[PDB]
């Protein structure tokens, strides 16, 4: 990477320590950048959803894929559940989402419930595979408790066929009351639903597909145990990129782990981390590790960085992670903590093919939670609310009640971060708009037409902490 | 610029970083130092207004090109109603100011609304252009809502012939009950009024004015379309200086439209912007630009510098883009964040020619923006309350509801600001006081009667950031 | 130590200034890391408490030694108090912990103020030496106020005999309602009890002992008087180390003492300071102390930066006076503000054998203030709130009011700091448990199986200020 | 109250204020399966299917039981609630010591 002229510090540079200088540019407008990775992913964005119990879900998986995204699996779930979720994800269609079905003579309080699990605001009555009506917000209201569904079903919506381009269903809905296109097989079954923003997302947005023309996802493995049975299991079960994680990547076992995996040839590409050295990124990709990931401790106040003092800023670390990896033939993913487009674009400048997102998706609509409301009715999700006891039912392993309090002794319970819901960003694609909207302004302001050539011609330069007084 | 031994920082400096030494100087008090700026802009003070929708109103335009400064009409406006304001502007008296017009018959909540379109305090009933009276503070109140003007009209104002001496005019307002003097013309129609502080504003300050002895005004055009005809149509409504700006200075649009509009050789001075690099300065200069504009995401937690990671710590990049436009024969303009009278002055300092205040006097009676109240009757006006919908009016350009919902998917909505007005600062002529109290005093601090001596003999330092606990 | 390339900084460096970056690792798990330490003092942990009125407590003591500790006694206890804790210290059980005992026929509200001195939770009563039952919480609620103890007993504890292996203990406690194991010795007597985390514990850490396999503990001697005296009555009186402590280590006075203690030749170690010097480690080193401690003023807003100038970052301080000391042969300890596991990490990775805690241990059960109440409840402790009172016991030194009124006037108040109680780590032991994970964790990290190595091996980076915003 | 089995655990909830009990009865084949009551549906799934926190431990009389001994047989129950059922093993009603 090339910085300014004299601006060589006597310290590791974090996000707010960086800036990116204007270049001569060329690029029209933000729809003129290209996003595709190069990193062997097959995302055409370079957002990754964390493989964590409380963002990586179904729906979010679906949604992310869709969008040209990836969602990599927790590495604690079974292998039947892994089997199911990849099986429903590859049977999505590429352009219409799957809307949530209501069976009738349901619950109406189970039609409200399954209301807020996606966003797109209207739930579809189905009886024998055909539409009757959608069941949308304030129906519940006044209405008894006990409900029967079919009794305040509204049988408005616009009906087009399957394959119709998105140009004309969008002028469809021009005039709709309810922004939602149920479209039906040409037998008459119901197949998917579409909306204006949706049509647009499809014409922009290109999906992540693999060689058989279906959505792509991800898992994840634990270190301990047979590496080699599970990464088999997995790949068996149509998983396109593997990701093997633990909190110090550069040690031993991983390196054993890593050969153990590689040894198998089953030729997807593999993740693995996480280090912030160069030579444990050159260890991690010399032990048969296409893909190294970054990022460990990159907060100053962070809960590692205050039970010790082990960590580094995510910004010098992604650049020297890059640089030992691009010489060596690797990628490297950004694993910090991402708040804002700002650190996507920062990470993606810094030589970074691939930036994974964590607990900000989990305050989404598509993530596996359940939603609850505050005092105030304020939407919000509790993050690792029920991943504690999830990670508990598989670190039980068999062992007995004092091997079990003998390890938690030291561990330290991770606390409940409240994460309030968007009004105005509810669904993880307004999110990924923003994100978008942020990296392809950085790229038009910059004057690049792809990633890759964003990094060559990035300029970037130093300031001081006196500016955030 | 020279900066004090061993301070060479390997960072960019902000406004929060340097700090001007004191030499040694003969500056006896702060009237012996000439505002004057030499970029050819024909300002007797370095202030300009920003060509911003909620700033950019014609009663600003009249007041700041009569106490020295110019305004930038919007690139959105329509060619008449540009013309109009240009001709109204043109029309205008180099020391009364234009009061506020009260016709009979008229409503009396109308004539309280004009109260306090400007800072003057006293509306003149006028009748056959003769004045009859001035509606003041509290004459509404209690007063039947229906009222029709000429019931509660105090016909005391005090008299004077237009052309009388300002010094005399003081003495006259001495022991007068209202601060407002209203001068006729010598056949008797109203003219215009006059204050004490008016009077000494107009002893002080020196209007600045073209070759035909009218108060200056400059109108802004877009980078889209042809620039050429926009041009040309502003040249010929009497526009004395065009500014072409943009987010992204530094692109091949802006050159072409730079080359395109010198083509016309229109004979007014031309702004271009924004860039931060001594490069894109050249460029522009090259391309026919006489004056560059600077300052692209000054705020190290603006909205810019969130969305992306493009900016540029605004004092590095003025003195650059000073040092590299100086040797070309060009001027500078600062175009960042001003709140204070310390930013114009070190911005004066680094090398620029004028200053250029935006949301700042967006707070101000003359601003075009409507005056409303908080709870606790705080006066305040809607930033960007109705710029968007202008902004609008011309973004649509005839294109259909999915290009418009396609362009607006990406685009990030900017939130509506409030900004309170200031009770002991409520008038902008207030802050064009405060702001040329501040430049003064740091004049007479250096020691120069002059800009261009005080960019000579400015001697700076840097300062580290533990000084702000 | 060793810093990444280019960390030069011009100025010391705190806490908040360096990081630990990871290196090869080949350590499984937590515990296979060896906490002992080699400064001679016997602990296997580097945790030592210091010898403040507030925290030195005999319960205190107790529990640190046992858990692997170390306790330094105040200086101004008298020389029969200080005989009598060391005798009732080195007569504890290596295993078990000395409970509550509560006589028959005793006030009720004793015994309730007797059940929040230890955090057992369960006061045991005994009678001819033998258990009849436990008191437990909300036993006092709506029971008589003047309850005589056996009205409200629960007699329904687990009992093992004493020498039994803990691991079975747990097992007895299994579905137990009180997490009490009252164990008694052949003949029927009380010896102590255990606990679920008591036996775990015992399990985990390795008590500190003498060679006659006793609890360990330190005194602490003043700078004025006949030092040799008192430095030969704490040795008669069992202590095992010798800690002589002043506001400003070199100095003359402390010169003089260390050399009159030193010629005796106790044998014990000995410890002084403090210095933030190199001169003056080596100053107090060549005087005969084998420990020097380290830290005066470390904090940038402390009290003594406040009144005074005079101070020291702690990380700087702990490098140079360990680099200093190691070449002659002795050893450091850290004296600063110690409030999370981070700085325990830092300061031993700098080179200090032994981090000791001051006001962070006074929010604890087993120290010797009074437990109180806020208004919402609150438990807390008031720190300092009854060493005032025992710090003019012996500061008087048989002065006149004349004397004692002029020493006062230039003395300082210190303030009673609340410390509120962390009911999740109301126990001492709870605090030990999180420190000894930081230090596991940070180990694990860096790559090292004990101190030294950790030491060693250690790789730090200097990070800017910018990453707090 | 009685519960058939996969139904929303939602219902549950609402079902078990209609009435006084304080307790809703699980009925399969006319058979009683347990009890659920209150906090049962607390950090439990919202959309658990009621045959997932079941509590089979209910005091069982014959129908006909003088209610002497019935409340006699409800003394040390932890849940005050007596389903009786008829000879033939069907649901028929419920008892309480109060009732």
């Amino acid at each position: 990477v090339r910085f300014l002229d004299g601006h060589t510090p006597a310290y590791d540079l974090t996000y707010n320590d960086v800036f990116v200088v204007p270049g001569r540019s060329d690029v029209a407008s933000r729809f003129d950048v290209d996003l595709s990775t190069v990193d062997g992913s097959g995302t055409t964005i370079p957002v990754v959803v964390a493989n964590m119990t409380a963002v990586a879900g179904r729906r979010m998986a679906e949604t992310v894929a869709r969008r040209g995204g990836i969602v990599v699996l927790p590495q604690d779930l079974p292998i039947t559940a892994v089997s199911e979720t990849v099986d429903f994800v590859k049977s999505r269609d590429l352009v219409v989402d799957t809307p949530v079905t209501l069976s009738p003579e349901d619950s109406v309080s189970d039609a409200n419930a399954l209301l807020h699990k996606r966003a797109h605001g209207a739930a579809v009555v189905v009886f024998e595979g055909r539409p009757i009506g959608l069941v949308t917000e304030a129906n519940c209201a006044g209405v008894d408790r006990f409900a029967r569904v079919r009794d305040i079903a509204l049988s408005d919506f616009v009906t087009a066929p399957v394959g119709t381009d998105p140009r004309e269903v969008f002028d469809l809905l021009e005039h709709a009351p309810i922004d939602v296109a149920v479209m039906t097989a040409p037998d008459g079954t119901l197949a998917g639903v579409l909306t204006r923003t949706g049509a647009i997302r499809a014409g922009i947005y290109t999906p992540a597909v693999d060689a058989k023309g279906r959505l792509r996802i991800a898992a994840a493995v634990g270190i301990n145990g047979d590496v080699g049975a599970k990464a088999q299991a997995l790949a068996e079960a149509g998983a396109d990129l593997l990701v093997i994680d633990t909190a110090h990547g550069h040690q031993a076992k991983m390196l054993d782990a890593i050969k153990a995996v590689a040894s198998l040839d089953l030729g997807l590409p593999l993740v693995a981390g996480n280090v912030v050295s160069a030579e444990g990124t050159r260890d991690l990709i010399e032990a048969g590790a296409s893909i190294v990931k970054v990022g460990v401790g990159p907060g100053a106040m962070c809960t590692t960085r205050m039970m010790t003092g082990v960590g580094r800023p995510q910004f010098s670390a992604v650049v020297e992670c890059a640089a030992a990896a691009r010489q060596l033939g690797g990628h490297v993913w950004a694993d910090g903590g991402v708040r804002h487009p700002r650190d996507v674009a920062l990470a993606l400048a810094a030589g970074a093919s691939n930036v994974m997102i964590g607990s900000w998706f989990a305050g989404t609509y598509e993530s596996p939670g359940d939603l609850l409301f505050d005092r105030d009715d304020r939407p919000y999700k509790e993050s690792y609310g029920m991943a504690s006891k999830r990670a508990v039912a598989a670190r039980t392993a068999g062992d007995s009640s004092f091997d079990r309090a003998r390890k938690g002794l030291f561990e330290e319970g991770i606390s409940t971060s409240r994460m309030s819901l968007d009004p105005a960003r509810g669904g993880v694609e307004d999110l990924l708009d923003h994100i978008t909207s942020g990296v392809r302004s950085t790229c038009t302001y910059v004057g690049a037409a792809n990633l890759p050539e964003l990094h060559e011609k990035v300029v970037l330069g130093v300031q001081s902490a006196a500016g955030f007084a």
